[PDB]
């Protein structure tokens, strides 16, 4: 047959007809991105961010950071290290809204919450204090938070405190989305696909089209805390430390 | 002529309502009521993927005298936007239900009864493909054109209108890019599809990349996340997508 | 160190570990944000538009406008001016939805706002009867307003009546966002960055990839006033006056 068995689990086929109850993981996961949007303002600015200079950091770097650190060294840790230093140069991102007291409150710690895609759901364990971490920090960190994700081994504290939340929405495929924020964050920056796509790129003051490791970073944001002007400032600081790429003294080889 | 003013898409029939006050027909007075409280009682978000449209432009182009000579419709690309999408949510029949936010359950359809989304000049009208998992390319092109007229004429039936479980709208027929659908529960998603526009895009042939020329589309997913989460969103729409850039229909046509 | 300094300001490090109650400004938009999303059926629709004739056109005229009216020559005036003309041709979009009593009204004024960042807050301050407006009154207009914006001279009467709303989403490097409109109005146009990138042209024929100064404009429309194909058709009015660009008589040279 002509049809399509990319990304399909033939195991979901016998769904179709039935009626089940979902799991708590999936419940909470439902009153409570309901609730999101009924109490904050959120929208989603898209920026385009030049990957590619990361890319071959990596691809350099990669086989010495998993000699020394014993972990992989994917995007995610560049991202994580990027976001979390505009976090703390953006203290007005890294704040939570009070509507009854109308007060502001600018956390000290950055508490990064990290979607982790599981069999049973999403969940999304927090790093605390990521401001002092190192990228092979980050990294270790990342696989240990997932690893619990999926197999359980979740404390409370893992779940709470959390003051800005990073998605990989390109993990199945999307250039970008608009995810949801969850209160008190302000913030929650999606990560699309770094796909190869046609830029425009100039050389001593000459243009050209060249071939870019190109990612759209969507930032949903409250506009309770954040207004749009105060959103392209916080993405444009991430944006500049990602094309700089300035991070093999950050790698720690 | 006499002035630098755009005349592209506007109806002069409009001129009459400037400065006045007029209480709107009955689509427009519900359709505002859904809209606003689909929102209100579901956590919609909007994916956004792109599909080369390339080789079911180039099938269409090649197949498009035979298919009005046999079947009588014209061959437009919404009868393989819906023939991918009602495959995927066969395929993923996650995606293809509903919530009852009251008992925690999800009902899983066992009929895809699409939703086609149809601009009438009296407003919207979504009128449904009922079981349109049973029906070829040349079926779906009549059921289109057959649901679109009754739309249009004030002639559609009680079952036209109920039992939808996902929807598709053409976001591209006035232009657009992309844009975030409001999806109204009981349903989960509605897909639209964008406009089709040639731009330039990286091609990999044998290892090696080149800009090439592409008809591209935007595939604009809006899911209730009580429903589906990204992830899930991504692999039904990652299905679609490779159905469509394969673009394996020449026996789905029928000639 | 390796930090980004882009877009980042030092006096905000101060707020960092400290509650403070946010200004009058600040609260009134998480307010009227908020309550906003919750009496209307908002979604974002975009198309891109082709910038490059009216880049060329300000390049050429803008010495002669600005030593004829004496103002600046920016790309606002011609969005201004596209808008406000689509407005007229579309009274549909230019109209307040009432869910009392089910009344459509359309507004024979076009009372543009115009959305301005301030270091006190977003202020959204009001171009009555924009209709009646040329490209050199709007230029004017915008210089006026902006600057009363940003030092507290905005009276009572340039802050309401406003029947439709552009902002400029692109002022700190967004490429789209999805603006969040406020009742009474239906639409509010955000205009992303222009920037130069490889799109498809066609000349005599013949499809050929160029570099073209392109502009994503998302607009923001109440499903309860404005449908999908409605604001397709409104977007394509102002997208092919702004393509066509024939304004050298707007510019009053």
């Amino acid at each position: 047959s002509a049809w399509s068995t990319k990304s399909v689990d033939p195991e979901k086929a016998k769904l179709r007809g039935t009626t089940q109850k979902v799991n708590r993981i999936r419940e909470i996961t439902a009153m409570k991105t309901v609730e999101a949007l009924q109490i904050s303002a959120q929208l989603t600015q898209l920026h385009e961010v030049d990957m590619t200079r990361v890319a071959e950091l990596r691809k350099k770097n990669k086989p010495a950071f998993i000699e020394k650190h014993g972990v992989n060294l994917t995007y995610l840790p560049f991202f994580v290290k990027a976001v979390v230093e505009a976090l703390v140069s953006h203290p007005n991102v890294n704040a939570s809204f009070n509507a009854k007291t109308k007060e502001m409150t600018y956390h000290s710690s950055v508490n990064l919450s990290i979607a982790v895609d599981t069999p049973a759901g999403l969940l999304t364990p927090v790093i605390h204090d990521a401001q002092d971490l190192s990228i092979p920090e980050i990294a270790k960190a990342i696989v240990d938070l997932a690893d619990r994700s999926r197999n359980n081994k979740l404390k409370p504290n893992d779940l709470s405190g959390g003051t800005f939340t990073i998605t990989n929405i390109g993990s199945e495929g999307a250039l970008s989305d608009t995810p949801i924020l969850v209160p008190p964050q302000a913030g929650i920056l999606g990560t699309g696909a770094i796909v190869k796509r046609p830029v425009v790129i100039t050389e001593d003051g000459i243009d050209s089209i060249a071939i870019r490791q190109m990612v759209f970073l969507p930032l949903t944001y409250d506009h309770q805390v954040v207004d749009g002007a105060d959103a392209g400032r916080f993405l444009t600081t991430i944006k500049d430390r990602l094309e700089t790429a300035n991070f093999e003294g950050d790698l720690q080889l």
